[PDB]
């Protein structure tokens, strides 16, 4: 009964979970502005139209009939909520974490030492972002396995459009949401008279010291930062290593000149971002490519398709660490531009620097994709590895 969910189940989610890209190409070329008659929802595939839908707030609203987070809010309230944490997520504040993120990354590859096969996701790309986001928020990272279980549910989709699968899915997801929410409620209660140098303390101060934040928006805020904080960066690390190993010689280029890694992270955000789409609702009649959109019509904006648009990028289908002019919209565009982009850039850089120093070779054995998800990425990534001579 969620039209956006139905539209994903009718389109995106009918494609290979780790290879939606031929489908995006087909839509770009044949139906770049597509009405799903079943769901009553538009999809846009081309760079200029996706970029406009996500940024043109005069016409495209974030607020539908996580619901109580900045993600689902329009100005003026959006500006006040985002400003609570805007300063805390700046490149310069996240730079203070580079030492701690290096240590966490080191410790994980430490524990992998002496193994000829690793599960990148279980051993590395899941634990590091869950641990960093736990320490930033101010919760114990010893809960990472439960955090991962809850996060995977909160970004999941039913296995099909079939009412029984949707109901089964609603039950399990709702239970995840209840238990994660109870968790944060317990954390808040504890932190109110034991504040830390941490983001949950910042939120509590905003709710307690004035009316910047409602009591019913603390736990939503926690859920959003916990879940985004790991589901995005986990899948961006995994997807980036996969992108590198897919293109022979890329591994050795980056290892031989690690100053390229920041560019290669931007290329991984263009090429295999963890967030392939976002959604808007039309709040004012408009047109894209002469197609008329009416107030109240939902729109899915395929960032992943925009970032592969032949019209916007040369060799858009190629992973090119040397992309000189890359103006990807993989973090979004305009007022909802990813709050975590600096953290994500910093974690992914450090993750990849570590892997390229630790391993002189890595080869894919198997993967299990994130199927039935809002996210694009890997549940498992088994690799044969050879540790470098030091
Ligand atoms: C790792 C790669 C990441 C990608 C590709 C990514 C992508 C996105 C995109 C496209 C948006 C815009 C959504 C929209 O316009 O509707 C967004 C928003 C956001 N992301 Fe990220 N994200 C990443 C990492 C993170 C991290 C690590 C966190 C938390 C630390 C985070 C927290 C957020 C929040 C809170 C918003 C909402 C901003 C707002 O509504 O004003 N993201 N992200
Ligand atoms: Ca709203
Ligand atoms: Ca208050």
């Amino acid at each position: 009964q969620n039209p956006i969910q139905k539209a994903l189940l009718n389109g995106k989610n009918r494609q290979d979970p780790y290879d939606p890209f031929p489908w995006y190409e087909k839509m770009r070329k044949e139906s770049p502005v597509y009405y799903d008659e079943d769901s009553k929802v538009w999809s846009v595939f081309l760079y200029d139209d996706v970029k406009r839908v996500i940024s043109d707030k005069d016409f495209f609203s974030n607020q539908f009939p996580f619901a109580k987070t900045m993600l689902s809010m329009d100005p003026p309230k959006h500006t006040r909520i985002r400003s609570i944490v805007s300063k805390a997520f700046t490149p310069r504040i996240m730079k203070e974490w580079e030492p701690r993120i290096r240590v966490l990354t080191d410790e994980l590859l430490g524990k992998a030492r002496g193994r000829d096969e690793i599960d990148l996701v279980q051993d590395f790309s899941y634990p590091l972002p869950v641990m960093v986001i736990s320490e930033l928020l101010g919760v114990p990272s010893e809960h990472k396995e439960k955090f991962k279980e809850w996060s995977d549910l909160l970004v999941s989709l039913p296995k099909s459009a079939y009412e029984e699968d949707v109901m089964e899915w609603r039950t399990i997801r709702n239970k995840g949401e209840e238990d994660l929410s109870a968790f944060f409620e317990n954390v808040i209660e504890e932190k109110r008279r034991n504040l830390g140098d941490d983001i949950i303390s910042l939120l509590i101060q905003a709710e307690e010291d004035g009316d910047r934040l409602s009591p019913d928006e603390l736990v939503p805020f926690c859920n959003l930062l916990l879940v985004a904080g790991n589901e995005t960066t986990t899948n961006l690390i995994s997807n980036m290593v996969y992108s590198i190993l897919e293109k022979p010689g890329t591994f050795d280029e980056l290892a031989n000149q690690p100053d390229l890694i920041p560019q290669a992270v931007e290329e991984a955000v263009r090429f295999r971002a963890p967030a392939p789409f976002t959604s808007r609702i039309v709040q004012q009649d408009t047109a894209i490519r002469g197609v008329n959109l009416k107030k109240g019509e939902g729109v899915i904006a395929f960032l992943a398709s925009a970032n592969r648009d032949e019209a916007a990028f040369e060799r858009a289908h190629e992973f090119d660490i040397h992309r000189h002019p890359n103006r990807h919209i993989g973090f979004g565009h305009g007022i909802h531009f990813c709050l975590g982009a600096p953290l994500a850039r910093l974690e992914t850089k450090i993750a990849l620097e570590a892997l390229l120093k630790q391993y002189s070779a890595m080869e894919t054995i198997s993967t299990e994709p994130m199927a039935n998800s809002f996210m694009y990425g890997l549940k498992h990534f088994r690799l044969h590895v050879k540790e470098a001579l030091l």
